[PDB]
């Protein structure tokens, strides 16, 4: 059903992970945040709303601190990092059934699948062709 | 590195799987189409562009043709099966290593797991608290 509760943002195979825990719930906007800001501070938000209501629209926003800032060099303390960030926006008929609610997370794990065109241009930082 | 190849979006554990091939390559933006159209017509869409130059932005579209449409009563004819659509927005910085952009494609794959609130949540059509 939903959540709203600690989850394994980064799996890194062992003790390692990244975990994020619920932090707020401002305004219909669930946040969910890591041992955060230190170099840190992985960050994930979740909204949703009926938009022009045939359709409901989940809204999502990832903050990757990057294993960048301050793993290099000079600028002793960081801020700001020099993050990514992810802005997620769904938007799926308002009576849509779970079976039509299951096809979309499983096209969407579909996208994202380790040696996939998708994620296989992002992580080389490049381009589709 | 990247691709414009042929990949499964759809595992369903068996030759029953939902592919995308690609089909255009309309100015930067690369898409990707399935046997397409006809309570069909699962659509994949990835474009790169430098944004305020300092980031890069990924944008990636996904249209679900929904196991819904004609697969219920009446409306012989199908058409806008109304389908579920995500528009995915990723900024990262321009000279992010692939440490960075490896970290990313995993924050992502782990949004989105399976027993995941968020995922959770999407599949049942609710909220998350």
């Amino acid at each position: 059903a939903s959540n709203f509760t600690q989850f394994v943002l980064v799996d890194n195979g062992g003790t390692g992970d990244v975990t994020v825990a619920p932090s707020n719930f401002a305004n219909g906007v669930a946040e969910w945040i890591s041992s955060n800001s230190r170099s840190q501070a992985y960050k994930v938000t979740c909204s949703v709303r009926q938009s022009s209501a045939q359709n409901r629209k989940y809204t999502i926003k990832v903050e990757v601190p990057k294993v960048a800032t301050q793993t290099v060099g000079g600028v002793e303390l960081p801020v700001a990092a020099r993050r990514s960030y992810l802005n997620m926006e769904l938007t799926i008929p308002i009576f849509a059934t779970n079976s039509d609610c299951e096809l979309i997370v499983k096209a969407m794990q579909g996208l994202l699948k380790d040696g996939n065109p998708i994620p296989s241009a992002i992580a080389a930082n490049s381009g589709i062709y």
